[PDB]
Order: structure tokens, then C-alpha cells, then sequence
């Protein structure tokens, strides 16, 4: 199992603009276009990331391509923050998918607030850190995918996932 199959099991594949779970203008494999109420603003940045008129409208080898783009983007974004950085590297294999995971869906940024929840893993405290990581927007927002995340911590097994 891996980063792209795991990541294309939350994110599932659409080829047409679509909202997300907040209503944002998104496409392909989770990614997001725009945070603007403007379907325009939306199908003006989709142009300007596959580089051609869509129209909306993009093929799965492009969507595939936005994801690669995507992923790359994240690994290395958490190479490049001094808050994850080190949690990264602490960590195992399966744990690092799911770093990526999660700053994939909200952001380094986003995840690097995760202080205490960073600390328990840091010190290779699983159901600790699990229950921390629960009590989050993200756990109450979408809770399926939380669970998955926080049980794979937690065992370190890609079951919540098989
Ligand atoms: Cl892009
Ligand atoms: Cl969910």
C-alpha cells in the first residue's frame, strides 16, 4: 500500500471541477483549485495549471499528473518545516505516509499547529497522540478519514486501509 493508492482512497478521482467538503472548487484527485465562490476563478486557475482550455474538463492522465505534482509538493513541503521535519524523520515508514496524508488535505501549515499531537508522536506515543489527535475540526469535520489516519498511527499496519 502506499502514499498514491492511500491518498487516492481519501481522495477519490474526479474529472470534473467540483466542490469539496467546505465547498471549494477542486478537480482530479483532491486538487484544490480555488478557494473562491467562482466557478470562473476556479476554471480560470485549472487553465493555468494544466496549461490548455478545459473548460472544466481535464483527462485522468492529467488529474494523475496534479496528484504526482501534488505529492512531490508535500513530501517536500514537510522536508522544509522545522516542526515536521523532525516528527518525519523519527518516524516509520507507514507513519510518514500518513504525515503526508494529512498535510496533503490541510496544509503544512495546517498540520504543523498539531504541536502537542507532533510531541506525543515525537516520543513514539501512539494511543496518546491518537486521542489527542481526535479532538480536532479535522476529527468532527471528516471523521472517516480521521479514523483511518489516527488507527494507522496507532498500529502502524495499513488495516483501516486493506
Ligand atoms: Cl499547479
Ligand atoms: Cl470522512
Amino acid at each position: 500500500m502506499n502514499i498514491f493508492e492511500m491518498l487516492r482512497i481519501d481522495e477519490g478521482l474526479r474529472l470534473k471541477i467540483y466542490k469539496d467538503t467546505e465547498g471549494y472548487y477542486t478537480i482530479g484527485i483532491g486538487h484544490l483549485l480555488t478557494k473562491s465562490p467562482s466557478l470562473n476563478a476556479a476554471k480560470s486557475e485549472l487553465d493555468k495549471a494544466i496549461g490548455r482550455n478545459t473548460n472544466g474538463v481535464i483527462t485522468k492522465d492529467e488529474a494523475e499528473k496534479l496528484f504526482n505534482q501534488d505529492v512531490d509538493a508535500a513530501v517536500r513541503g514537510i522536508l522544509r518545516n522545522a516542526k515536521l521535519k523532525p516528527v518525519y524523520d523519527s518516524l516509520d515508514a507507514v507513519r510518514r505516509a500518513l504525515l503526508i496524508n494529512m498535510v496533503f488535505q490541510m496544509g503544512e501549515t495546517g498540520v504543523a499547529g498539531f504541536t502537542n499531537s507532533l510531541r506525543m508522536l515525537q516520543q513514539k506515543r501512539w494511543d496518546e497522540a491518537a486521542v489527542n489527535l481526535a479532538k480536532s475540526r479535522w476529527y468532527n469535520q471528516t471523521p472517516n478519514r480521521a479514523k483511518r489516519v489516527i488507527t494507522t498511527f496507532r498500529t502502524g499496519t495499513w488495516d483501516a486501509y486493506k
